[PDB]
C-alpha cells in the first residue's frame, strides 16, 4: 500500500451484520464489507481457529482497513451484553440394564 487514500463515495466499509452468519439478502448489493474485510481473531491474537479455509480475509492490515477495526471493536467491546454460561457435564452417572 502506497496511496492509502480512498475516493469519497457512498460505500460502507463495515462488517455487515449479516455476513457474520452468511444470510445476507443483498449479496452484490451489500454496501458493507464481506470478504475483503480483515479477520478479527486472526488479529486478536494472531492465529485464526478456522485456519487457511477461513470465511474472512487474512490480508495484511492497511492504513485504511486498520481504521475499521478501531471502530468495529470499540463498538462491540464497549457495547457488551451478558450471556448465560456453564460447564457441560462430561458424563453423568447412569443406571444398569439386564
Ligand atoms: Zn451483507
Ligand atoms: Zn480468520
Amino acid at each position: 500500500g502506497s496511496s492509502g487514500s480512498s475516493g469519497e463515495l457512498p460505500k460502507k466499509r463495515e462488517l455487515c451484520k449479516f455476513y457474520i452468519t452468511g444470510f445476507c439478502a443483498r449479496a452484490e448489493n451489500c454496501p458493507y464489507m464481506h470478504g475483503d474485510f480483515p479477520c478479527k481473531l486472526y488479529h486478536t491474537t494472531g492465529n485464526c481457529i478456522n485456519g487457511d479455509d477461513c470465511m474472512f480475509s487474512h490480508d495484511p492490515l492497511t492504513e485504511e482497513t486498520r481504521e475499521l477495526l478501531d471502530k468495529m471493536l470499540a463498538d462491540d467491546a464497549e457495547a457488551g451484553a451478558e450471556d448465560e454460561k456453564e460447564v457441560e457435564e462430561l458424563k453423568k452417572s447412569g443406571p444398569s440394564s439386564g
